[PDB]
């Protein structure tokens, strides 16, 4: 203001995110990996390799243990948290003898996924390291109530860690967009054909987007009113979203 | 004043329950056969026909839909042919603002009034797995369904069932013996600020259910065989189906 010479004016911060980047072979993101109790998709090995930290939520360990025979010492979690109402005795044993940190989380008011994030967040600050994103595998298939629980974890996550969290399983990815403006880069080449915007918690009364086939212009998104599913990209390679309330972004993963 | 309902009833080998069956584009669970046999009317939404067709090979004439609606961008030509040849009514629904599931219910409701048929419930198979944006669409269809037909609609796939509870009081009978161990109340859409329940391990007493505040998942039954729910806004009921 009071300075002289050219001076940038106008400007509002925007959240610039690239969803499926962790799925890119090369690149150097810096992310943590969380394995939930669900069948592991083949992309897990590559994701594990470059992850800064890996962990498993209860049953998640069973799935990891069973899909890494002959090379399990190459897939040793930094820690396995949960309540152990899912991990098999022998699996709990193996990881404990190899040095894995087994953390018990009894709380019956919260899922192991949520509790696992709490442990992860703590290990993050406690190890003075920071991540650009937390990649969660599984949680979108199987039991319906659990799928919803996963979505609800993304809500609580805002109070657990400042690091963005994405959930991936089979051909889907979800990411909760907090109120404000977002710039999502969907030009990694790993993108599928569909995408969508789900009002999960409450109606989003003012949504505006760009880069979609069916864009919103200060529109209302709400169950029973209008939910964007089976939407697609305009080809620009960029999607911007502005929402007044938490809005769930979902997109397809190639192949 | 209230609606007495029994969710997993169609799954019972016994009964006179009059219901219609809708097959969505997802792999059919084994329960399919029995459900089809006693259905008053069967239909398929686009791709649903492919899964029906590939499942009933060798005996497709015993499993002929009464109509297949959609937009035919999933139904394989050979499949589309077969059913047209056997007399199945193929109805096109191009509307790209509505899923083939919602549009299928529209066709169904029409057929119901049209045939002066009386149905207790509409059983939908599939729609809870696969593409995430798909599962949500299914949930969204249940919201729109309230303006498409007065007949209760349930969706089932694998081990899950969902049913949208409209504002008011509900009495759910969960003593068919087909019930699984878990159940839940999901406030999709909007926060339900006044929820009161009975028959659950974790009941609610004029409590608030909303994402980020409190969502009831992994809940269970108290063994009474009855669950009652009073809600101020649409509340999604979900429950497990035995092994
Ligand atoms: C209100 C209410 N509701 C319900 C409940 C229950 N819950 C919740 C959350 C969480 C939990 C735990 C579990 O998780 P897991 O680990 O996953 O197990 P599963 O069954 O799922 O397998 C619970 C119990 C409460 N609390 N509240
Ligand atoms: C806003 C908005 N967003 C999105 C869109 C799109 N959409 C929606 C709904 C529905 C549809 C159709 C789809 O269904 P399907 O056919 O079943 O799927 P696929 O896979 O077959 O393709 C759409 C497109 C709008 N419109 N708006
Ligand atoms: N059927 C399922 N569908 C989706 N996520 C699941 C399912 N079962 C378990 N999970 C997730 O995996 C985490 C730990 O698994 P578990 O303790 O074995 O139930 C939970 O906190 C959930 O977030
Ligand atoms: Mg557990
Ligand atoms: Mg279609």
């Amino acid at each position: 203001h009071h300075s002289s010479g050219l001076v940038p004016r106008g400007s509002h911060m925007e959240h610039a995110f690239t969803p499926l980047e962790p799925l890119l072979p090369t690149g150097n993101l810096k992310y943590c990996l969380v394995v939930l109790n669900q069948p592991l998709d083949a992309r897990f090995r590559h994701l594990w390799k470059k992850a800064l930290l890996r962990a498993c939520a209860d049953g998640g360990a069973n799935h990891l243990y069973d899909l890494t025979e002959g090379e399990r010492e190459s897939f040793l979690p930094e820690f396995v948290s949960g309540d152990f109402d899912s991990i098999r005795p022998e699996v709990k044993e193996y990881y404990t003898k190899k040095g894995c940190d087994l953390i018990s989380t009894p709380d019956q008011d919260h899922t192991d996924f949520t509790k696992c994030l709490q442990v992860l967040q703590r290990k993050i600050e406690e190890k003075e390291l920071q991540v650009d994103v937390i990649v969660t595998l599984g949680g979108l298939g199987g039991r319906f109530d659990q799928i919803m629980a996963s979505v609800n974890t993304l809500f609580q996550a805002t109070h657990i860690t400042p690091v963005p969290i994405i959930i991936i399983q089979k051909d889907s990815l979800i990411y909760l967009l907090q109120p404000g403006k977002h710039r999502l880069h969907v030009d990694t080449g790993m993108e599928g054909s569909w995408c969508g915007l789900i009002p999960v918690g409450q109606p989003c009364n003012q949504v505006t987007t760009t880069g979609l086939k069916w864009n919103l212009t200060n529109d209302v998104l709400g169950f029973g009113t209008l939910v964007s599913t089976s939407n697609t990209y305009d080809g620009s390679g960029l999607v911007t979203v502005e929402t007044d309330h938490p809005l769930l972004w979902t997109m397809a993963i190639k192949s």
